[PDB]
């Protein structure tokens, strides 16, 4: 076997992201009438379905405030994570995520042979990353990182960074020559009136899902909205593209597409049923103490520390009967992950979370 | 911009789509029995949830059971992936490193070259098949893993061969695993053309712990679409599993789940659904062979399996891209991205008598 | 039995070269055009119009000369052979300063061009004396023909700060003579030190795709001589014709392609040395204070050695990292260290 | 100003230069567009040229030419091989042998370094083989004795050849009196009805070859000497010429020299006898010029025509032709000649030869 993966990281549930809502009854309709054009049976363009395209260019436009982003469709946002990695990153080249990481690109870094993946902190108070450490780490490293990640509303922090600090990120990145991937799957889970926004340069590249606002986990479809006008960039994209999915189902693009056409507010006032989900789960977080749980601002997630000896999460989920995320997967051991975006007010049976000392 | 993917070469996806005969899939649509199922279970919840990473369990269990009665298989365990390209993907990924030297014949399929590439596996070493039939050269092979230092991490082969539609007899495959085997390096074997075979040649499928399958739902199917292929893989190579779950957990998580129900219910039909469609393309291949007659005698090869001709252009038309330009303004594949200039592919399994209307291909 | 001219030209030569690969996105045009029938036919001897055309631009958007001509050159060194030939005969005398370039001084002795005056510099800058060129100058009967200068310099790895420079043309006016620069390192600059070209009908400029670009391999370079020099063209183009032909088309491909990443894509790599540069010259510690002069420009660093050991050679032979021996530049007692051909494999040269 | 030594050296359908029409092997380029990303291609090779490569050539040598104890040396061309030659053998000041017709770019390179004492010899009138007996007496009686005497086999303009006799005899002869013999094979693969293409080696003798004409590699710069192994100090001059102009060959081009190669000289020569076709087509297009007008024909690819008597200037008569173009024949010091290339056209050298001569 292989160098490159062989070093790469591997009862009511609590556990994995989802909501528990399907996609629009309305757009699933317009799938049933379509399933026999020959078309939906065919391959379609690398880049996604035009209609579709279009549909997110609108989208990016009037809701993101976008206009200089082009659209890939990709087979979900994990894949077109890979794709941006594939196309931005070198085997050997080193990155800078900020902790807690999301999981998966941590792992997605590795499996390409970039192995040197720079973890830095976040405000120990707020969770939201250091700008600072970033500066004069980009200032510092030698040679200079090609690209930083971040997850905005955040995957498993739960927290989301401002406006003010995205650009300042950004802004970090540009003078240092570095890329900028900003993961907005979750962009339609905000609480308290905490505001999601989207920012575009030639150094910033922004990926998007349909599975968690839509309830299309298993359709697998996200998009890439990347700088229109840097040179060849949109060419390596069509050349990892080709590769890995050729394009996404087209079934699956046809209900993205009719799920869009019910407009952000479907999703945003399904959050809203959320927001009780959380101050159950918060309440039965109690015994860990007063500051211990964190998130909340963004997604679907919590952010817990276990009692100081119980750095070994794993062994405590184990031994609990709800299903918990082990913190130590995004790279910080001792914490927990709760998630409270799946359960219809059955949440409340998983407030059975005993959680004795 | 990464090297690695800047200096993977453009696809053929440039096209001046005139009737095509260049992209190469079927006419048929998938099987409407199949469809109509799948028409009904939009609504279930489970349809729009992940699934496992590894496939619907019904679906892997129904793969098992075709690749005993079919392919004869019994040591492999099955994932499914969405389509047989990121099935590759997981291979490359998961048996090679960057900077390790690989072996395909030519000519070789492009995609599976460009993988390759793509993951900064750049060191490929394309090797010769036999002058008169086009079958990898065995000795080549030998030669080529013993003398070479370090030795090539794996060998890609399709079978049957996409763009020569040149078919492996079961006897060189054995040898070329025994090779591999020798060596100890990996085979990897796609056999996403194994329901196109004609003139009674066998399609046969062989499996070893240095042995990796990979199949598709695109082409036998019509389920291009739909994105469905999966990989048969050593059951008891240690540590094997984790790698491929790894990759398939960051790459498409899973294959689309109403996808894989389709794929499921388009099994049912029974491989005789497929071979019974493909017995019309031998119509199609009798009458562009004839349309391939300016080019020479011995010029034209295939159509021993898949859907593909092979056909070499006069010695002076060393660049098939501007050949190919020429016949779309007054379609067909350059065989310079199978690794051999001068030569065209042309497909007979995408038209339906449309093709008598193809010899309007008087080069 | 063997030629004169050539028995009494010297031996030669670690090798100063860069450690990245050309352009990924010229690499890959090159791969599309490989089967173009003009690819592989006869190009112009002066060069791919269209490369010619883009090195004009160059020169003029990046360098400030707006009087030169261009003719692209199978390497920078066959460049050199062509104004040799084309300015110089042989028994005429030229100038060069120490330490020099060493195949533009066996170029000289290899068309019978021996009558070579070598100037000092600046013990402590390595600066060309330019009092000692105008007396020089003045002062020999007849006036040499040419002077050659390498700025920034190999191997010195110092430039030639721009009031020097204009001094030295300045003084080749007046005395009548050519003068020669090779700005084979004018992207490779440090501490914000300015690399500068001029020009005149008494100068004539030459440049190398070759460390740059990390085109080594493929042997291109131009030289960009004065368009208002009578029947100057006619004999480049005579020597060109009888050497190279012309430089290899897919090369001159390569070449206008890498151009098109425009000169930031070098200087972000050169930037990388820097870090080069501070370890292998921590690594010259021993041999004392002042002892190592250039990081200038270029990619060389310049050391004197202690002075007992007057035969570079022998020391090159003993040292298990290999150095260049500073006699082949004409000055003997010192060694030269290239920080331009390594990556992090370079701490490993610190072996010393 | 400018120098003494350049400024005296020498400066439609087209039978003009002289190329092939063929492009290299298919599969030599599909090799090469597949290395190109190789970091030792966008390095500096061994100034003497891919160690793959010389290796390969010292095979060739050996197989086809029977030649057993020379070195090779791989040249960005077989142009910058012979300056290399010229820089190492000769002085500015010494006296060269060459022969009537002589090739044009050879007699430049010699004027560019300083060696304008040329003495030009006759070839038999019937055959233009180069006159021995001529050679003998001129490298006796011409005081201090040349330094070099140079030849093309096959010729360039004639387009004959020179017998392996003759050759050996022309080596005897520079052998007694001490003088090298320079022996350019650049169109050894280009013989017609079935003349033999020899080469022969001596420590006296080098030989110098090139890749362009045969495998129509002539954009790509690529040539070599063989010269002899046993000369003491030949390598280390021959090495300070290369160091100073090339450097070494372009990588790319000696590995798509060395792919070439591996198709073997059955690909070139299966090229070169579809030329045939055309040289007898231009050939009957000189059926004015009379009985023994035209020469050649048993190498390279030129005819070698001689104008009727009362037209003695060939710039004029060739400027008068649009509306075919030729190369002047006093180019090659024979005024009242012209030269035709047949080598360069598929067919279109019959609408070439369609537009000929009145007179």
């Amino acid at each position: 076997l292989t160098d490159t993966p062989v070093m790469v990281q591997i009862c009511i549930s609590l556990a994995q992201g989802v909501v528990y809502w399907q996609p629009p009854a309305q757009a699933l309709e317009k799938v049933k009438e379509i399933i026999w054009e020959p078309s939906v049976s065919r391959y379609g363009a690398d880049e996604g379905l035009p209609e579709l395209r279009e549909a997110l260019m609108q989208k990016l436009g009037h809701e993101n405030n976008l206009h200089k982003s082009s659209v890939m469709v990709t087979a979900g946002a994990n894949q077109a994570f890979v794709n941006v990695v594939l196309t931005l990153c070198d085997a050997g080249d080193s990155v800078v995520m900020f902790a807690p990481y999301y999981f998966n690109a941590h792992m997605s870094f590795q499996m390409t042979g970039v192995t040197d993946i720079l973890v830095g902190p976040g405000d120990p108070k707020t969770l939201h990353p250091d700008a600072d450490w970033l500066e004069s780490t980009l200032k510092n490293t030698v040679p200079t990182p090609k690209l930083v990640t971040v997850v905005n509303p955040g995957n498993p922090s739960g927290t989301y960074i401002p406006e003010s600090l995205l650009k300042r990120i950004s802004d970090i990145c540009k003078k240092a020559g570095c890329w900028l991937v900003i993961d907005n799957t979750y962009e339609y889970f905000m609480y308290d009136n905490r505001k999601h926004v989207c920012i575009e340069a030639n150094h910033i590249v922004n990926i998007f899902s349909f599975s968690k606002a839509y309830g299309m986990m298993g359709w697998r479809v996200g998009y890439i909205a990347y700088p229109s006008e840097v040179e060849g960039l949109a060419a390596q994209l069509l050349k990892v593209q080709d590769n890995i999915p050729i394009c996404a189902s087209i079934i699956s693009q046809r209900l993205a597409l009719y799920s869009m056409e019910m407009g952000p507010e479907w999703v945003t006032n399904q959050v809203k049923d959320l927001v009780k989900n959380r101050e159950v789960l918060l309440e039965a977080l109690s015994p860990l103490g007063k500051g211990a749980v964190k998130g909340g601002e963004g997604a679907i997630y919590l952010w817990a520390k276990l009692p100081d000896k119980y750095m070994d999460d794993f062994k405590v989920v184990h031994w609990l009967g709800v299903v918990l995320i082990p913190g130590s997967s995004s790279g910080c051991p001792g914490y927990v992950r709760v998630s409270f975006g799946g359960l219809i007010e059955k949440d409340c049976r998983a407030a059975a979370e005993r959680l004795r000392k």
